[PDB]
DNA sequence: AGGCGCTCCAGGC
């Protein structure tokens, strides 16, 4: 024969004009040059593969009455050649009888049936979903892509090895890729387990843009990237995660360079290409891209912004070959990130925003913020104004060069903190989806694939692909709280795994339980384990070995934020498999599954509670899976041996699902449901321990209230929680909010502090009441404004401002720079004392004796009515 | 396009 090893990362079809073809992009490697290189691998007459269930008596469909006459294979195989095939415009096809299991939504189709398997090409015409005939009832299928038959029927579970038999030259190269080569069928590609996986090319980048002075236009005049040629996803990232890098810099027209430019970077020897027009400066990037050819670009907002405005910047300036930003040779080019990641087909776009958005919770995802945040350094913001004047000195056009650069440093190294690409592999592996789309975020898709993946192997039909609201059933319990403050230990116990055990425990899946609001009845007992309890047991165990690591002898800060981060994707993973079950949209949407799981879990915390209560034990809260209890003790041994004797009588009860202690708390400021403030302990030695104070819902940990309000309010609960008397707290606080309410008013509060945020469920433009939205009021300036345009899903930042207009606080709204940079505009001190501190606090000290609304009116200055 | 439970605010009636 022949055959050649293939390391695949993406996969892209193009059903309209390419029926039954798969190009799959990887690695390849090249003994002669000692390196891997890229390769694209066609694979074609994937063909359509359909089910047709046979009636059980012959119907004639022109009177629609049976005949007497039974069904066999033979029927509906003849049934097909003769009727079907002909009438359709099938010229040729193959069929075979098969023994297929069912469980889904589709009334009067078998848990076990014979069905006539047909398979023709992709290329002759598809079949009516509800087709039906004189001896099949319903035909499975019909619909099915190319890209999901492949996936599926080779097992292909994400990034891996494959061995390409008998592959095929073609007359023209069809992509970018260093190597290519074609399969002329599916079953010539083949999954292999042991080599080991090859390293990756990650370029990493970033751009700046300016309004030209005249026409409305955003012109790119400026990019930095970082590149590794060996980037591995199973091991640590490397240290430094780049090997080299390179940036161009343009000028927008009428501007010119500042002048010895030049030779300054001769100088400095800074690996800086001058680029004369836009044009060039898209030209030579995407020439940059298509040597350096990575597998995976990494950008900020990528998705949102960047990635359109380069597309449309190289269609408006004409650049020479768009298609090289992705791997596959186009001519057409797309727009509106459907057409955008299309443009890119091949290659892997990581947006570590997005990433951010699905790892951690942050305030804002802007740059700043997460630099922040995770590289705990700051970030120089050059807003466009002052970009001009840069390009009039040279030293300012090599520091906005040189910040450029530094922007896209920081990406990289975020993502490498975050680990976002070892964590966005395991996830692909696992749901066998692919590696590109996990990377655009979202649970849905992949829960999907995970679930497609299982069925098939198990050598079920699955249902054909179809074509914030309000609940549709019940949800967790809370229970009642016992607000107050707590001077005496409080005990947290909460069930591990929760959903996933009692999916496990009871058995619940598409496979034992009966339905068509109604909450179905637990299948017998003897029925062997499900599907869906399997697939989510692999999730729980692979995040207790995680979660095993972590308990690990002294390991390093920033490693085990990484576990927790991955603990706490295989959690969410877990839940979204429970979720997609009452996802209305989901190809496996089964409502009366995910109601049964909530009941149990009600039923569950109820006679946790009550049984806790019979040990007479004082619960003042719980939540879904969680009981709080007022231990009323002071000794921490005794209630940490009380925590283990509640634990091991509740765990007595059931077969896999076990309750833990979650914690314990030194003292508790419990304000309402899902809101409290604690100081948690953590034992060192010797029955010794720290405390670490802890905020659940508070106003404190939201991003739409100013930090003012936030800070002024966190000094409370910490005072609050004290040890320090009732009354020595009371006066402390007094004392602090008077002095707060003088800064206020004398000035003395960096304008930062007035910055509130919100997201936008929508895009600016969607909204009709927009005006007393300040949020959407600030949004629909900036966009309107300048460059960049905040969009659904974009949080925005705002102050309210004196206008000098008489109108509504929410009317008066104003972007930070607009109040800085306006004379008109200044900060409405009433507003913030009012409407932001007073609230907070009021709030927070609702259940403090001394403390009022009134009075913290008055400490405030404002006249209390 | 995982689910549902529980406040909070602007405003008009
Ligand atoms: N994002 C989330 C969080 C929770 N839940 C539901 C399912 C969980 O099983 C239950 C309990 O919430 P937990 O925070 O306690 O999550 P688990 O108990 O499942 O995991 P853990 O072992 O960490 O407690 O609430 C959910 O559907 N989606
Ligand atoms: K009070
Ligand atoms: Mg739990
Ligand atoms: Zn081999
Ligand atoms: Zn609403
Ligand atoms: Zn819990």
């Amino acid at each position: 024969e022949q055959v050649f090893h293939f390391y695949w990362l993406d996969a892209y079809e193009d059903q309209y004009n390419q029926p039954g073809v798969v190009f799959l992009f990887g690695k390849v490697w090249i003994e002669s040059a000692e390196t891997h290189v890229s390769c694209c691998v066609m694979v074609k007459n994937i063909e359509r593969t359909l089910y047709f269930l046979p009636r059980e008596m012959k119907i004639d469909l022109n009177t629609g009455k049976e005949t007497g006459t039974p069904i066999s294979m033979k029927d509906v195989y003849e049934e097909f050649d003769e009727k079907i095939a002909t009438k359709y415009k099938i010229m040729k096809f193959k069929s075979k009888p098969v023994e297929k299991n069912y469980a889904f939504e589709i009334p009067d189709v078998p848990e076990k049936s014979e069905y006539l398997e047909v398979k023709y090409s992709a290329e002759m015409p598809q079949l009516p979903q509800d087709l039906k005939g004189e001896t099949f009832s319903h035909v499975f299928g019909t619909n099915t892509s190319s890209l999901e038959l492949f996936l599926m029927n080779r097992k292909i579970k994400g990034p891996c090895w494959l061995e390409v038999k008998s592959p095929q030259l073609l007359n023209q190269p069809v992509s970018w890729c260093k190597a290519e080569a074609m399969a002329l069928k599916p079953d010539l590609v083949n999954v292999i387990k042991d080599v080991s996986p090859p390293p990756l090319v990650v370029m990493a980048f970033s751009m700046k843009t300016m309004q030209n002075a005249k026409n409305h236009q955003n012109e790119i005049i400026a990019m930095a990237a970082l590149v590794h040629h060996s980037f591995a996803l199973d091991k640590a990232a490397p240290k430094p995660p780049f090997q080299s890098h390179f940036c161009v810099v343009s000028k927008p027209k009428d501007c010119i360079f500042p002048y010895a430019f030049k030779e300054v970077i001769e100088k400095k020897n800074v690996k800086v290409e001058v680029a004369a027009t836009e044009r060039t400066l898209l030209g030579f990037f995407l020439a940059k891209v298509h040597k350096i050819d990575p597998d995976i670009i990494v950008g900020h907002n990528i998705y949102g912004f960047e990635l359109e405005v380069l597309l449309q910047r190289i269609n408006v300036c004409k650049a020479p070959h768009w298609s090289k930003i992705g791997r596959l040779k186009r001519s057409n080019m797309p727009k509106l990130g459907f057409g955008e990641r299309n443009a890119t087909c091949g290659r892997m776009i990581c947006d570590v925003e997005i990433s951010a958005k699905e790892l951690i919770r942050c305030k804002s995802y802007h740059l700043s913020e997460l630099v922040q945040q995770i590289l705990k350094t700051e970030r120089v913001v050059i807003p466009m104004e002052n970009i001009q004047n840069m390009y009039s000195e040279s030293s300012q056009l090599l520091y906005l060069l040189e910040h450029t650069w530094k922007d896209a440093k920081f990406i990289l190294q975020i993502m490498c903190e975050l680990n976002v690409l070892p964590l966005a592999l395991q996830i692909t592996n696992i749901a066998g989806n692919i590696m590109s789309r996990t990377l655009m975020g979202g649970r849905s898709e992949r829960n999907e694939f995970l679930l497609l993946h299982a069925f098939y192997e198990n050598n079920y039909i699955v249902p054909d692909k179809q074509i914030r609201k309000k609940a549709a059933y019940a949800g967790g319990l809370v229970l009642d709280p016992k607000v107050g403050f707590y001077d005496k230990f409080i005990l947290l116990l909460d069930f591990n795994s929760l959903y996933p055990s009692i999916i496990q425990e009871f058995n619940i899946c598409f496979t034992t339980v009966q339905r068509v609001e109604q909450i179905p009845e637990l299948p017998d007992p003897s029925l062997e384990m499900g599907i869906l309890p399997r697939e989510i047991r692999k999730l729980v165990e692979r995040r207790k070995q995680v979660k095993q690591l972590m308990k690990q002898q002294d390991l390093n800060p920033d490693l085990i934020l990484q576990y927790d981060i991955r603990q706490k994707a295989l959690k969410l993973t877990a839940n979204s498999m429970y979720g997609c079950l009452g996802f209305s949209y989901s190809r496996f949407y089964a409502k009366p599954l995910a109601a049964l799981v909530t009941y149990k879990g009600r039923e569950i915390l109820m006679h946790t509670k009550e049984m806790v209560q019979k040990m007479n034990l004082e619960v003042i809260y719980g939540d879904t899976d969680s009981i709080m209890i007022n231990t009323n003790s002071t000794n921490l041994e005794e209630v940490f041996k009380l925590g283990n004797k509640v634990k091991s009588e509740v765990n007595k009860l059931y077969k896999l699902l076990e309750i833990d202690i979650d914690g314990v708390f030194k003292s508790l400021l419990l304000l309402k449901k899902k809101k409290y403030a604690a100081l948690v302990v953590e034992p060192t030695s010797d029955g010794n321990y720290v405390t670490k104070q802890e905020l659940k819902g508070l106003d404190i940990v939201r991003r739409d209230w100013c930090d003012l309000a936030k800070d002024t309010g966190n000094f409370v609960i910490g005072q609050i929680l004290s040890d320090q008397s009732r009354d020595t707290i009371v006066e402390n606080i007094q004392k602090r909010l008077i002095e707060i309410g003088e800064n206020v008013l004398n000035g003395s509060v960096p304008v930062s502090q007035f910055e509130i945020n919100k997201a936008l469920t929508k895009d600016p433009q969607d909204y009709p009441d927009k005006k007393s939205l300040p949020h959407v009021h600030v949004a629909l300036w900036i966009n309107s404004q300048g460059g960049r345009k905040v969009k659904a899903g974009d949080t925005v930042s705002y102050v309210i401002c004196q206008d000098g207009s008489n109108l509504t606080a929410s009317q008066r709204a104003y972007a930070p720079e607009q109040l800085q940079k306006q004379d008109n505009l200044t900060i409405d001190t009433q507003y913030y004392l009012a409407q932001q501190i007073h609230p907070v606090v009021a709030r927070i000290c609702e259940p403090i004796d001394g403390i009022d609304a009134v009075l913290i009116a008055t400490w405030l200055g404002l006249d209390p009515t």
